[PDB]
């Protein structure tokens, strides 16, 4: 099996488009993630973005794998932190390195960006993420807080 | 842009000040040649100041920087939306315990809803009882799993 990756481009909205649906299928959220999407012009301007990143595989026009992630200019040093947002693999192509085959491909990306490091979060309970990760790199158990910018402080 | 115990957002003809954050971290953090010794070119700074996508507060309390605060702005792909990722939040060891950790976050507030990002998310340590403690009362907390990749190893 090998898997085929394409770093999709401005001009490939709807490949961005069906790689958005694969998210909402597989975290079972869809609302979220197909029902709400961004205008045209709003997916054209951040996929031109130099600090937006969106991989996919593509099985016969099914969008089977899917990578979302940010390049993090650094603030501290002159240096580049890669962020995984969001990766998903069709739950009808599991297994088959669609997702080591993405992440492949990140690491190639980062590398011609001169990005020392990728990094990505997984939750509790996530066991094929849990797994695949611990695989390709090293574990840190964080916290994790979300703040309501409308409440006061 | 900010009266509390004095909050500023540097922007890009502030390098002093932007490097004046960046050694508190190292003192606070305790990790001074990551933060101050390898600093990045004025320009370099100056750009990244520039940016939509970061933002970098600072508290004041005599011109002596006291408080810092570093994040970047994450427009999402899912939706036209926006997330407020907080990076390094530090208070100088002189200044706490007198909400300059609660006034940048407040002024981090502001700068969210005058951007229209929807929400502000933070990572912490364990071990870091500061850090949990204020970010336990100041929002909702839930565990996750960090993994660091090497892009230089193969898969």
């Amino acid at each position: 099996s090998i898997i085929a990756t394409v770093k999709i481009g401005p001009d490939e909205i709807s490949a961005m488009r069906a790689v958005l649906d694969l998210f909402g299928k597989e975290f079972e959220d869809i609302p979220t993630y197909s029902d709400r999407q961004p205008t045209n012009e709003y997916l054209a301007n951040l996929l031109h973005s130099e600090t937006f990143i969106a991989l996919a595989a593509f099985d016969r026009g099914t969008a089977i794998g899917g990578l979302a992630a940010y390049v993090l200019p650094k603030f501290e040093q002159a240096r580049s932190e890669i962020y995984i947002y969001d990766l998903a693999v069709a739950s009808s192509h599991r297994r088959l390195g669609v997702a080591t085959a993405l992440i492949s491909h990140l690491k190639r990306v980062a590398v011609e960006l001169g990005a020392y490091v990728i990094y990505v979060q997984a939750d509790y309970g996530d066991d094929p993420a849990v797994a695949l990760y611990t695989k390709l790199g090293v574990r840190e158990d964080v916290m994790h807080f979300d703040i309501d910018p409308r409440t006061a402080t």
